[PDB]
């Protein structure tokens, strides 16, 4: 309990100052994340990745406080809250038409940003702590093995702090990125 709280806080402040990427819980396969609105994210991606920069990974939020000014308020409405709140917190990512006013280095590809909201794991504590989302990236590098579990990054770096220990049942990939513009299913028959 207390240790977990410290772990979340440690990751938030550490990355804030250290400016990098740390282990992030995933609703499917272990991944890593960082602090939104930061030069390190764009640079660290373009660094070893150099390609997905335009696509722009998926970001995880814990509070709607950041979904309210990050998307037009026309999409969002009392029924939307109820519906998203009454229909799972967010098991799938949706791409909303980000505002033109905002920069373009966040996607630079097209006017649509894929984001997801989750409220149940240690993610909140980490996001809530920072008071803002956590960018979500896949657990991989240029050629360095991934992080099957926190036991990995640990044997790998000795974290045991800048990490969010845990586990998951085991699923293929039910979480995807749908066009929030229509929200239509994949099947057409």
């Amino acid at each position: 309990n207390n240790n977990l709280q410290r772990d979340a806080i440690a990751a938030a402040i550490d990355v804030l100052n250290e400016e990098r990427v740390i282990a992030y819980p995933t609703e499917a396969v272990f991944g890593v994340g960082c602090d939104p609105d930061s030069e390190t994210a764009v640079m660290r991606l373009l660094e070893l990745k150099q390609r997905p920069v335009d696509k722009g990974l998926i970001l995880i939020a814990a509070n709607y406080e950041q979904l309210k000014p990050y998307i037009d308020d026309t999409m969002l409405t009392d029924v939307q809250r109820e519906t998203i709140f009454s229909r799972w917190p967010g098991p799938v990512t949706f791409v909303f038409p980000a505002p033109a006013t905002t920069p373009r280095w966040l996607t630079g590809r097209f006017d649509s940003l894929a984001v997801r909201v989750t409220d149940h794991p240690l993610v909140v504590a980490l996001c809530q702590a920072y008071g803002k989302p956590l960018v979500s990236t896949s657990a991989n590098l240029s050629g360095l093995p991934p992080c099957r579990t926190v036991d990995e990054v640990r044997a790998q770096f000795g974290a045991a702090f800048p990490v969010v220990p845990g586990e998951t049942g085991g699923r293929l990939n039910p979480s995807e990125i749908r066009d929030a513009l229509t929200g239509e299913l994949f099947r057409q028959g």
